[PDB]
C-alpha cells in the first residue's frame, strides 16, 4: 500500500508486480519507477492484488509480519545478514555456515559461498600448485584457502593482477558488489519457479501470511497424525500387539485414537482418551484406499468422497496426498500460486461461492458423516409426500413470495448476515435499514449454510466450532419479540423464544399470565429434541421418528453411502422412557392441544366472527395464535400452553355476543 511505501521508503515495483509495458531498461525512466497513483487515480484505479500482485520482496514483507526481509542489495554487509540470506535462499539452516560476526570479508563470503552452493566437494578438488598460482593465499585462513580460489575459478569473485603476481586480498571487506555478485549466485541455483495453479502450500504458509493461529487447534487439521506426536502418553509398554514403529498414522478424534499400519489396515487396539487404556477395535479397512480421502489435503483432483489421494503400483501404494488433516485448502483449493503472489483471483474466497454448503457437504455427506441431511429431501415414515430441509431453502422461500424484502434475509440468507456485517464494519453507527437501501433482494444467492452456524476457522468455547450457545443460536432467528396481547392469529410469527422461555412480554401482564412461566421441560435444549444425536433433519420425533433421505439414496457419486439413506432416532428418551413412552402417548397430549386451538380459531371466525374489533377477542385470539405459531403442539412449554388455551377459553364467553 502508499503506507506500506512510506513505512519502507520503498518503490511500489519493490514489493508489487508492475506490467511489462511498464519495465524500465537499465537507464531508462520507465512509468514502474513513476507515481502509480497519480496516473491511475482515476481512469484505472489500483484496488487489488489482483492487478499488482506481490514480488518475492513483497511476499517476504508480508511473511515477516510487514517488516522489510535483509536484503543485501540495501543493508549492513555483516557475515549474519549475508548468512541470514544466503541460508533463506539454499533451504539451509543458517548454523550450516557456522559462528557469525563482524562484516563480511572477501574470504569468508567465499566460505560462505561453498555452504550455500553446498560445493564442499567441488572445493577439495583444487590442489597446492592451484593455491600456488595466487601471491597471498596463504594471507587466509585454513579454512577458507580453497574455497576463495574455487570462488575465483568459477569467477563469483576476482582476483588482480601486479607485475607477475596474483593477489586474492582475502582480508579485504567484500564490496557490496562482490556480495551481491555471489547472491546472485545462490539464486540462479536455487531459482524461484512458479507453482502451478494445482499446487498446494500448506497449511503453515497460508498462517505465514493471514495468521489464523487459532485453526491450528481445530480438530479438522489434526485428524491425522504420525506417533511421535504423542510422546509417551499412549503408554505403549501396555500394547502387546504392536509398538509405535508398526503405526504409520494415528487418526486422531476428540475421543479416541486409531491407528493405521505399514500396508495402511486399522489395527487390533484403539486408544481410549478418556480411560488411558488401549481397548479392542474391530476396524480392518486400507485406511488409504477407504478413508484417507476425507482425512488429508493436497492430493491431485477433487477431494472428499470422490476423492484419490493415493496411487497403487501393483501392490504396494504410493501417497498422493502431502498434508496430513484438513488444511486451509481442502475449503479454500490448491494455493500455492497464491501463497507466492498474494493473488486473490488464485484462491477460493466468497466470490467463488465458498460458503455453500458444498464446501463442507463433499466430506460431511449427510449420511455416516452429519451437516449435510440439513438441506436434503426426506420421505418421513407414516407421511406420505417428501419434504426438503427447510433450512436449505430459506432463501428461495423469501424468493418465491409476493411481499419478499431485503428486511428478511436477517434470517434467511448467508450472504445477507456477511454483506450486512460488512457494512457495519466499513460505516460505523449505520444501522441495519440503512444497509438495504444499498441492495435489491437479487443480489443474494444463499440460503442458511454450514457456515451460518458454523465456524470453519476456529472454535470458541461452545462445542462443534459453533458460533454461539445452542440455545441463544436457535433462538436468534426462531423469536417473534415485539408482538403484544392484541397482536392476533396473523399478527405473532415464529415466536418459539418466547413460548420455550415461557416470556411472553410486559403487555401480557394484564391477561393474568405471570412475566415468566416455568417450562416443564425447560431443562431440554432446543438440539435435545431437533437434533438428537447431532442429526440436522430438525424434525422431532414423537417420541421416534423415521426418515429415508432421498438426496443421499439418488447420489452415486457417494459410492458404499449412498446405500446408508436410512435415519432413524429418539428425540425424548433423554428424560422420557425408550420403550414406555410411545406415539399413543405424544398423540394424546397432541392432539388434545390441536382440538383446543383449532375450537377457538374456528368459533372466533364462524359464531363471534365481526367482533374483530373488540379489544377483548384479540386476546383470546393471540393467546391461541401463539399455541398455533410456536408450533409445537404446545410441547414447547406445556404450562404456558395450557395458561394460554385457558385464558383464551374464557376470554371467548366474557365477548359481547351478538
Ligand atoms: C452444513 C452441511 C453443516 C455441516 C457440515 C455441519 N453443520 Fe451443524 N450443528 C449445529 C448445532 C446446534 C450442532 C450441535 C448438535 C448437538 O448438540 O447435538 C451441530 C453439530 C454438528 C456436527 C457434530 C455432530 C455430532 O456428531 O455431534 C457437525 C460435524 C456439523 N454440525 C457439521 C448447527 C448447525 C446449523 C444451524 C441451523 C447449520 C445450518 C449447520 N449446523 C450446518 C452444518
Ligand atoms: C512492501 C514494503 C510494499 C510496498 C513498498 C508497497 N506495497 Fe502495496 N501492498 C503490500 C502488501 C504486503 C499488500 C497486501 C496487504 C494485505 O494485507 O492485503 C499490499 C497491498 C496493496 C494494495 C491492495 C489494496 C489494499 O490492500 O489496500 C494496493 C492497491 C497497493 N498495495 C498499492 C501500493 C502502491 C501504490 C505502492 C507504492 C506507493 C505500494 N503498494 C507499495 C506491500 C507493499
Ligand atoms: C502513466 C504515466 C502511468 C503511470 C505512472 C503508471 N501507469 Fe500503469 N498503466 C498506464 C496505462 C496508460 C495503462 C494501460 C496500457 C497498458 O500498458 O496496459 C496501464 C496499465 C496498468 C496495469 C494493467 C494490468 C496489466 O496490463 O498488467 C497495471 C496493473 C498497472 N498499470 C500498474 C501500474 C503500477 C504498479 C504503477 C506504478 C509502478 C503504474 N502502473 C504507473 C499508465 C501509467
Ligand atoms: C502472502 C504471500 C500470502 C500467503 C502466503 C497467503 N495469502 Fe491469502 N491473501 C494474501 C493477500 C495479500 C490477499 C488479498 C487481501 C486479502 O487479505 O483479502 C489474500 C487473500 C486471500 C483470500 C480471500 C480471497 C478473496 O476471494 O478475496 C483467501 C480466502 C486467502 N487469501 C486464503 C489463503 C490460503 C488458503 C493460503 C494458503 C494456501 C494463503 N491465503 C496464503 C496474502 C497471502
Ligand atoms: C474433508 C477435507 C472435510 C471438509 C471439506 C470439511 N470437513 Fe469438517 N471434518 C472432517 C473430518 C475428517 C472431521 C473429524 C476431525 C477429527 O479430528 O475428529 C471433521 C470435523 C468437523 C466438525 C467437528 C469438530 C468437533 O469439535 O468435533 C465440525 C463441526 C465440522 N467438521 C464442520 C465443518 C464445516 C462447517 C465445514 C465447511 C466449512 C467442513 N467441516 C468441511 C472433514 C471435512
Ligand atoms: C473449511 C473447513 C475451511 C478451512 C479448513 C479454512 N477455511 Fe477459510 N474460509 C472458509 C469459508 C467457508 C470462508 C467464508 C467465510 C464466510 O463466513 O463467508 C472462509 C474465509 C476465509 C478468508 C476470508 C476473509 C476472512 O475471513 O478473514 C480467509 C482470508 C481465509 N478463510 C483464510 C483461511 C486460512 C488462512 C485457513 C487455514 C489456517 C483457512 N482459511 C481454512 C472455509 C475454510
Ligand atoms: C468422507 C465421506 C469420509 C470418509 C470416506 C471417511 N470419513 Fe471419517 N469422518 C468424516 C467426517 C466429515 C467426520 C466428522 C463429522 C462426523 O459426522 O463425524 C468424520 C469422523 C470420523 C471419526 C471421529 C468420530 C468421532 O467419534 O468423533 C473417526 C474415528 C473416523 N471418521 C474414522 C473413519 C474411518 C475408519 C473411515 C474409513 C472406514 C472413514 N472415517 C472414512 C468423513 C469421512
Ligand atoms: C428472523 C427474526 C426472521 C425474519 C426477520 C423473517 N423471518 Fe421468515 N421465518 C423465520 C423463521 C424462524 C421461520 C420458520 C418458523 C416456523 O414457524 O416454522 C420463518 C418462516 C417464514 C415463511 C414460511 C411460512 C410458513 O411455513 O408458515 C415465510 C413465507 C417467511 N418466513 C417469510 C418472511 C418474510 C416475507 C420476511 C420479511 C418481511 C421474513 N420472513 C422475515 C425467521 C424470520
Ligand atoms: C437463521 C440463520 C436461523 C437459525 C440460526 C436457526 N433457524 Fe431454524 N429456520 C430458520 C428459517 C428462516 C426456517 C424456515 C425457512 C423456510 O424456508 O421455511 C427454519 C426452519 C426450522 C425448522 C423447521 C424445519 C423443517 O420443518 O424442515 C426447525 C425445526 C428449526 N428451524 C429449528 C431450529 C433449531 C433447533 C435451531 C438451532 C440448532 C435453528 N432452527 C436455528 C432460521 C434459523
Ligand atoms: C422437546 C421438548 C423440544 C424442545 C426442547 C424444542 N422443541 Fe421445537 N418442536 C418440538 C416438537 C415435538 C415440534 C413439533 C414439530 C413436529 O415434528 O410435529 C417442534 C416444532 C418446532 C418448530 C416448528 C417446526 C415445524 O414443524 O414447523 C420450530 C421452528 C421449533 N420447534 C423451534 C424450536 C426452538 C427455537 C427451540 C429452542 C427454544 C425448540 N424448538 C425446542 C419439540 C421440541
Ligand atoms: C428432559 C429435558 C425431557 C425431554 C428431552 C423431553 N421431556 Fe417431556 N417431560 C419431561 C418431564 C420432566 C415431564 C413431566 C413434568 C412434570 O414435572 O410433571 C415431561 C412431560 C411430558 C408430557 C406430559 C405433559 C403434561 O401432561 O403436562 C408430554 C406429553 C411430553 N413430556 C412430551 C415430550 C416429547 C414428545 C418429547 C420429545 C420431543 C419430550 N417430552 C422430551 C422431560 C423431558
Ligand atoms: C427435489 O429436488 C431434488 C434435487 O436433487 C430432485 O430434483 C427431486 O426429483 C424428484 O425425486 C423425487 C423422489 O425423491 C421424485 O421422484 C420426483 O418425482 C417426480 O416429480 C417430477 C415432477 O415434479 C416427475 O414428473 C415425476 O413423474 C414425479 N413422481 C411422482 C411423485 O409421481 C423427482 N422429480 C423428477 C423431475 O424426476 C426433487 N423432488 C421434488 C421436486 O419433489
Ligand atoms: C489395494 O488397493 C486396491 C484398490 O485400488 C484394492 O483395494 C486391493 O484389494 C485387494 O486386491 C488384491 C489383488 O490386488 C486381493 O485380491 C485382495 O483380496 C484384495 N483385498 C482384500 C482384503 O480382499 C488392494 N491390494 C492390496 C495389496 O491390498
Ligand atoms: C424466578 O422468577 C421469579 C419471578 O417469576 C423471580 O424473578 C425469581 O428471582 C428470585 O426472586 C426471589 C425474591 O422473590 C429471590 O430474591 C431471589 O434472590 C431471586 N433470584 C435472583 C438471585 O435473582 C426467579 N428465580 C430463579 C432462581 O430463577
Ligand atoms: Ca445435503
Amino acid at each position: 500500500t502508499e503506507q506500506y511505501a512510506k513505512d519502507t521508503g520503498k518503490n511500489c515495483s519493490y514489493c508489487h508486480q508492475v506490467p511489462a509495458s511498464h519495465k524500465s531498461q537499465p537507464g531508462q525512466q520507465g512509468r514502474d519507477q513513476m507515481d502509480c497513483m497519480a496516473c491511475h487515480k482515476a481512469f484505472m484505479p489500483l484496488t487489488s492484488t489482483a492487478q499488482i500482485p506481490l514480488t518475492e520482496r513483497g511476499v517476504l514483507f508480508m511473511q515477516n509480519g510487514k517488516k522489510l526481509a535483509v536484503d543485501l542489495n540495501y543493508d549492513p554487509l555483516t557475515e549474519a545478514n549475508v548468512v541470514k540470506e544466503f541460508a533463506r535462499v539454499s533451504g539451509l539452516s543458517e548454523s550450516a555456515f557456522g559462528k557469525v560476526s563482524g562484516n563480511i570479508t572477501k574470504q569468508r563470503l567465499a566460505y560462505f559461498l561453498m555452504v550455500a552452493l553446498k560445493a564442499q566437494g567441488e572445493v577439495a578438488k583444487v590442489t597446492a600448485n592451484d593455491l600456488k598460482k595466487y601471491a597471498d593465499y596463504t594471507k587466509a585462513a585454513s579454512a577458507n584457502q580453497k574455497a576463495l580460489v574455487w570462488a575465483v575459478k568459477k569467477g563469483y569473485l576476482s582476483a588482480r593482477k601486479a607485475g607477475s603476481k596474483l593477489y586474492l586480498d582475502p582480508t579485504a571487506a567484500a564490496s557490496r558488489t562482490e556480495v551481491v555478485k555471489a547472491f546472485n549466485a545462490v539464486q540462479a541455483k536455487y531459482p524461484r519457479v512458479l507453482p502451478a495453479p494445482t499446487a498446494y502450500a500448506g497449511t503453515k504458509k497460508c498462517q505465514s501470511c493471514h495468521g489464523f493461529s487459532k485453526f491450528s487447534a481445530t480438530w479438522h487439521p489434526n485428524m491425522v497424525k504420525t506417533p511421535d506426536f504423542f510422546g509417551s502418553m499412549l503408554l505403549w509398554s501396555l500394547n502387546d500387539k504392536f509398538q509405535a514403529s508398526d503405526v504409520r498414522y494415528v487418526i486422531n478424534s476428540p475421543t479416541e485414537l486409531l491407528f493405521v499400519g505399514k500396508d495402511y489396515k486399522y489395527m487390533p487396539y484403539a486408544f481410549d482418551k478418556a480411560e488411558n487404556q488401549w481397548v479392542a477395535d474391530s476396524h480392518t479397512q486400507n485406511w488409504l484406499v477407504s478413508c484417507a480421502k476425507c482425512h488429508v489435503t493436497g492430493y491431485p483432483g477433487p477431494n472428499g468422497i470422490t476423492g484419490t489421494p493415493y496411487s497403487v503400483v501393483g501392490n504396494t501404494y504410493k501417497e498422493l496426498f502431502t498434508e496430513p488433516g484438513i488444511g486451509c485448502e481442502a475449503c479454500h483449493g490448491p494455493g500455492a500460486l497464491h501463497a507466492a503472489t498474494g493473488d486473490p483471483t488464485k484462491i477460493l474466497g466468497e466470490k467463488d461461492g465458498i460458503a455453500a454448503s458444498a464446501t463442507c457437504e463433499k466430506c460431511h455427506e449427510g449420511a455416516h458423516h452429519r451437516g449435510g441431511e440439513y438441506n436434503d429431501e426426506y420421505a418421513i415414515a407414516g407421511v406420505s409426500g417428501t419434504v426438503y430441509g427447510k433450512h436449505g431453502i430459506s432463501l428461495q422461500t423469501i424468493q418465491k413470495n409476493s411481499h419478499g424484502s431485503v428486511s428478511c434475509l436477517e434470517c434467511h440468507s448467508q450472504d445477507y448476515r456477511t454483506a450486512l456485517e460488512d457494512y457495519l464494519k466499513a460505516n460505523p453507527g449505520k444501522t441495519a435499514a440503512d444497509f438495504n437501501a444499498t441492495v435489491k433482494l437479487s443480489d443474494f444467492k444463499l440460503g442458511i449454510t454450514c457456515v451460518t452456524c458454523h465456524s470453519p476457522h476456529s472454535e470458541k468455547g461452545y462445542g462443534k466450532q459453533l458460533r454461539k450457545e445452542p440455545n441463544e443460536l436457535c433462538m436468534e432467528c426462531h423469536t417473534g419479540e415485539g408482538f403484544t396481547a392484541t397482536s392476533g392469529s396473523k399478527g405473532v410469527h415464529h415466536p418459539q423464544k418466547e413460548v420455550f422461555t415461557g416470556q411472553l412480554g410486559a403487555s401480557f401482564t394484564a391477561l393474568g399470565i405471570p412475566e415468566k412461566v416455568y417450562n416443564p421441560m425447560g431443562s431440554a435444549e432446543c438440539v435435545t429434541c431437533h437434533m438428537p444425536n447431532g442429526y440436522h433433519y430438525f424434525k422431532v420425533g414423537k417420541p421416534t421418528i423415521s426418515i429415508d433421505n432421498l438426496t443421499i439414496k439418488n447420489d452415486s457419486s457417494l459410492g458404499s453411502y449412498q446405500s446408508r439413506y436410512k435415519a432413524s432416532y429418539n428425540s425424548c428418551s433423554v428424560c422420557h422412557d425408550a420403550v414406555g413412552f410411545d406415539a399413543n402417548a405424544v398423540k394424546a397430549w397432541t392432539d388434545k392441544v390441536d382440538t383446543r386451538v383449532n375450537n377457538i380459531l374456528n368459533q372466533l371466525k364462524t359464531t363471534y366472527a365481526a367482533a374483530y374489533n373488540d379489544p377483548n377477542y384479540k386476546y383470546a385470539d393471540t393467546l391461541a395464535g401463539i399455541v398455533a405459531a410456536d408450533a409445537s403442539h404446545g410441547i414447547h412449554n406445556t404450562a404456558l400452553t395450557e395458561l394460554l388455551l385457558d385464558k383464551a377459553e374464557y376470554y371467548l364467553t366474557q365477548i359481547p355476543k351478538q
